[PDB]
C-alpha cells in the first residue's frame, strides 16, 4: 500500500521548464572500434578508460530499423524504444478516440504522487541553432496533447535534442551526461554512415 498516491491533489496543468544549451567537453577521448558485418555490430568497449565518456554503449547490437538507427543510438542508455501512446496513460479524452490518442513520446512516466513527465529525444544533424530549432518542433508537436491531459494529471515536459557539438535541454544536466548524449550521438553518426552503404 502506497501512502504516496493518498495525498492532496497537485495543480493540475502543463508545466515546460525553459530550454538550455549545453556545451560538450569531450576533448580528445578515445572513440571504440566497430565491426559491422552483414546488420551486427562488435564495437571494442574494451578500448575505453574506465569512466570516460561511453562508459554506458553496450559491445554488441543488432539492426526495418535502420533510419531510425542515429536516434535509439544515442539515447538508448536513457531509454529504449517504446510505442507507449498518450492512451494507454490517460484513457480518451472527450469519450471518443482522437489522433493525439495516438501519439507516442520517447517517454511517459507516472510517479505515485501523480504527475506525469513527457520526454522527446531528437537529433539533428545541424549545429546548435539547428538543436534549439528541433527542440521547439517537438514541443509543437506534443504540447496540444499535454496541454489536454494536464487536466486529467499535472504533465511537465520535457525535451533532448543533440548537435555534434552539445545538447538543448530543458533538463538540468551535468557536463558528464552531456557529453554521455554528445558521445553516443558522434559514434552512431559515424556507424550510421557506414550503415547506409
Ligand atoms: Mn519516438
Ligand atoms: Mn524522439
Amino acid at each position: 500500500e502506497r501512502i504516496l498516491k493518498k495525498q492532496p491533489a497537485p495543480v493540475r496543468a502543463l508545466t515546460i521548464h525553459p530550454l538550455r544549451r549545453y556545451e560538450s567537453s569531450i576533448y580528445d577521448t578515445p572513440i571504440p572500434a566497430y565491426v559491422i558485418k552483414h546488420v551486427t555490430i562488435d564495437i571494442a568497449t574494451s578500448e575505453l578508460a574506465d569512466g570516460q565518456s561511453g562508459s554506458t554503449i553496450q559491445p554488441f547490437e543488432s539492426v526495418q530499423n535502420l533510419t531510425l538507427f542515429k536516434h535509439d543510438f544515442t539515447f538508448g542508455h536513457l531509454a529504449d524504444t517504446t510505442d507507449k501512446k498518450f492512451v494507454e496513460v490517460f484513457g480518451v479524452l472527450e469519450n471518443r478516440a482522437d489522433d493525439s490518442d495516438f501519439q507516442s513520446p520517447d517517454m511517459i512516466i507516472e510517479t505515485e504522487t501523480g504527475h506525469v513527465y513527457v520526454v522527446e529525444f531528437t537529433t539533428t544533424m545541424g549545429d546548435a541553432n539547428s538543436a534549439d530549432l528541433a527542440a521547439r518542433n517537438k514541443i509543437a508537436k506534443y504540447e496540444i496533447a499535454c496541454l489536454d491531459r494536464s487536466a486529467i494529471k499535472p504533465i511537465s515536459l520535457y525535451i533532448i535534442a543533440v548537435h555534434f557539438n552539445g545538447v538543448v535541454s530543458n533538463l538540468d544536466l551535468s557536463d558528464e551526461e552531456v557529453n554521455e548524449i554528445v558521445f553516443r550521438f558522434r559514434l552512431a553518426r559515424d556507424i550510421f554512415e557506414e550503415l547506409r552503404e
